[PDB]
């Protein structure tokens, strides 16, 4: 490996061998069907709301999130980079697809598949990833840096449906070598969203944009239809000329054939036919190819950028609503703009790399932080793009000021912005894209007084329940299978209108968003204040025994819904105390004296009673009335965690919080698989896991990272990082279970998982407050 020295990969990049088999991978631990796409994954390409494309560490374009809200795992084999090399003095060169695999059927059988093992590495530090190719049959060593312009405090480039592939080639030998790099792509119009005739009318064109010191050559793969539908649009691939390289292309090869129409050209001398052909296809799949060819002398390096763009302007949800995607603000809505997007990337990618470096540098340059922590911090951000992200720029046929946004809980539980989950998972948004975060919270504020009296059948027990109660915050903002933003509370497994935690979490999120954006946004507090007061006032009505605290009912009524809480619980009770303190503070900011006095009075009574009912001398009891009331809960002081972040001070005595956190480390972490897998949710005082429910026996990855941040804030530095380390190890390490770029909600002691590709572990960013 002589190429690494010619590129700059950070030491904290996650690494794996190209073609590496992983032996220890986990699988779903539930009886019901659950997504398991394997460990062959990678960092995604594409901006927020653009649809994303997962290119895996084996080189394949395999995890397709282009249909917003859906996860489709299938390798499109025509989509590849390939290389040709010929040493000066040899009769023949060699050609090789840079993919560690081969097609299942006989399509593309002429291509050289099965990129060999131990011949290159994949690296990832989101939004960047890299491949290096160090192969005994390829005298010239190659590397590529691939990324999309995902940039904090930038709502423009961050939205773009584009990726850049910056190639570096170096000749460490003492002979001249001819080299070609080829990008192939299938015309994927009709891959989704088209009910019949899936390739019909697809056609490919070549664009040559020649100006001074810019030549770009690109293929635009579109359809002859000018219809404005979810399925229609364009893909483009292309390259920018650099000194010392020539460009060749092939506009049309058949992907549903043996591929030799293209490969006989490339494998001879790395130079394509330059054949244009705009003939539309009928049943056959078609694709395009863009190549560069160059000669490298001994010791010579060259850099050449390729790009990929996709203009699919309309997203459609299962309930029928069609919306324009955010990037259409910058490029248009007609679906004929892929070249414009590609050109912007090829002319500006160096600027974008520097913008990414500028945001990563403060963390990467901090030598007090271990590299593993940086690995997790950056790579967990994959989910912001990969989580079915929806970001609208108008309803099809509709202009408003704001652009609604949603991130999925996950794909198995296909709900947008699940409130309980975003209480943990929304840290990167408030910290790095706060205008999005505040928009999402205004969306929630708008729902507070919505009433929908129609009943639905509750999944868990078959009871009928009211859809949406006035004054109760919704569980979620809809599903991609239905009507995101329009039809809320798509979730039906339980009834969230009786939950005792959501209204408090909502209030805490509001005050968080004010505090973490500088305590200056009084207009945001003004917009949300009525909903805050409503939320707390409705919760107060659920105090049955008049101790000042809403009562858990011993039936599903908070996020740990099968792990029953009854009476006053540490979890809901602490969240309540913190929400009351937050609302007092908002009251002072907005000069709402009567609110300040009321919530101060409620707070004083509740705090007193919480302490008497639950403090046992070592930790806070799980609750007052369950059979498992003395369980040590990892999340017992979630309200105090958020109070630290919101700078609300002590809601509980410092000494008791310290004892509680120490107990949690001692038990839930260190007595669970030797502290190497995170914090199990529930443990009995005898040191054995609470077996009263499956949820108690799970580590929740996002709960564990949040607990680590709480420990960190309280000065328990070793315990904080040791606690978080288990989650990193399980996710990314060779000794873990192979969950990179699909971090799940939970695992059990065997390492097997529930709900891969989950929002909650974005909570690692609470460690950066
Ligand atoms: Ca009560």
């Amino acid at each position: 490996d002589k190429i690494s020295h010619k590129i700059d990969i950070p030491d904290s990049a996650w690494t794996i061998g190209i073609g590496e088999k992983f032996k220890n991978a986990g699988h779903p631990n539930v009886k019901y069907p659950m997504i398991d796409d394997s460990y062959v994954q990678g960092a995604p390409l594409g901006g927020f709301g653009a649809g994303t494309i997962g290119r895996t560490y084996n080189g394949g374009f395999s995890r397709w999130h282009l249909e917003i809200g859906k996860n489709k795992y299938t390798t499109v084999y025509a989509n590849q980079f390939s290389v040709f090399q010929k040493v000066e003095g040899n009769k023949d060169g060699v050609a090789q697809v840079l993919y560690a695999g081969e097609p299942e059927n006989g399509y593309l059988s002429s291509w050289k598949w099965d990129y060999p093992k131990e011949s290159g590495m994949y690296y990832a530090l989101y939004p960047n990833s890299w491949y290096t190719y160090t192969n005994k049959d390829l005298p010239v060593q190659l590397a590529v840096k691939q990324f999309s312009p995902i940039i904090p405090y930038n709502y423009k480039e961050t939205s773009y449906p584009v990726a850049v592939f910056k190639w570096t080639a170096y000749n460490p030998t003492n002979k001249n070598v001819d080299v070609s790099i080829m990008f192939t792509w299938q015309n994927m119009i009709g891959f989704f969203g088209k009910q019949v005739n899936v390739n019909s009318g697809n056609f490919n064109k070549i664009i040559k944009d020649k100006s001074k010191d810019s030549e770009i050559v690109a293929a635009v793969m579109g359809n002859i239809s000018n219809d404005n539908e979810e399925w229609n649009g364009e893909y483009s691939i292309g390259v920018k000329k650099v000194p010392g390289v020539d460009i060749s292309y092939k506009a049309k090869f058949v992907t549903t054939g043996d591929g030799s129409d293209l490969w006989h050209e490339f494998s001879k001398n790395g130079i394509l036919d330059n054949k244009d052909d705009e003939t539309p296809t009928k049943q056959d799949g078609i694709g395009s190819a863009i190549a560069v060819n160059f000669k490298l002398q001994p010791g010579q390096t060259i850099e050449v950028p390729f790009a990929l763009s996709w203009d699919l302007p309309i997203m459609k949800f299962g309930g029928g609503d069609k919306w324009y995607k955010m990037y259409t603000k910058y490029f248009g809505k007609n679906g004929k703009n892929s070249f414009a997007i590609l050109k912007e990337a090829l002319n500006n990618y160096q600027k974008w790399e520097k913008m990414i470096d500028d945001w990563q540098k403060p963390i990467l340059s901090n030598k007090s932080k271990p590299d593993w922590y940086k690995t997790a911090l950056f790579n967990e951000l994959y989910y912001l793009a990969d989580g079915g992200t929806a970001w609208e720029n108008g309803k099809v046929g509709e202009k408003r000021t704001n652009n609604m946004f949603g991130l999925l809980e996950c794909f198995d539980y296909n709900y947008y912005e699940t409130l309980d989950v975003r209480f943990y998972g929304s840290f990167p948004l408030v910290m790095l894209w706060p205008d999005i975060e505040k928009q999402v919270m205004r969306q929630f504020a708008d729902t507070i007084n919505v009433q929908d009296s129609s009943e639905f059948k509750v999944g868990s027990n078959g009871a009928m329940a009211v859809k949406k109660v006035q004054g109760m915050i919704p569980h979620d903002l809809g599903s991609s299978y239905a009507l995101p933003w329009i039809k809320i509370n798509a979730y039906d497994w339980q009834n969230p209108n009786i939950w005792k935690d959501l209204n408090s979490k909502y209030v805490l999120l509001v005050y968080r968003d004010y505090v973490l954006t500088g305590k200056t946004d009084k207009e945001f507090l003004k917009y949300t204040w009525k909903s805050v007061k409503t939320a707390l006032d409705k919760l107060k009505e659920m105090d049955k025994d008049n101790d000042g605290i809403p009562d858990n009912e011993g039936i599903p009524d908070q996020t740990y819904n099968t792990w029953s809480m009854k009476g006053t619980s540490a979890y809901c009770g602490s969240l309540w105390l913190a929400a009351l303190k937050a609302a007092q503070e908002i009251g002072k900011v907005l000069k709402d004296n009567e609110a300040y006095i009321k919530y101060n009075e409620w707070y004083k009574i509740a705090q007193q009673n919480f302490e008497k009912e639950l403090w046992n001398g070592e930790y806070y009891n799980f609750d007052t009335e369950s059979d498992h009331k003395d369980s040590i809960m990892a999340d017992q002081l979630a309200g105090q965690w958020y109070a630290d972040i919101l700078r609300l001070g002590d809601i509980l005595p410092k000494d008791h919080v310290q004892k509680a956190l120490k107990k949690i480390y001692e038990f839930n972490v260190m007595k669970f698989e030797n502290g190497k897998m995170g914090a199990v949710n529930g443990m009995r005082p005898d040191g054995i896991v609470d077996e009263s429910d499956i949820q108690a026996q799970e580590v929740w990855t996002g709960v564990t990272y949040a607990l680590a941040s709480f420990m960190k804030y309280r000065g328990m530095t070793e315990e904080a990082y040791n606690t978080a380390y288990g989650v990193y190890k399980m996710t990314y390490d060779k000794s873990g279970k192979g969950y990179w770029f699909r971090t799940p909600e939970a695992w059990t002691k065997d390492g097997n998982y529930r709900a891969s590709m989950y929002m909650r572990p974005l909570s690692i960013w609470s460690m950066e407050v």
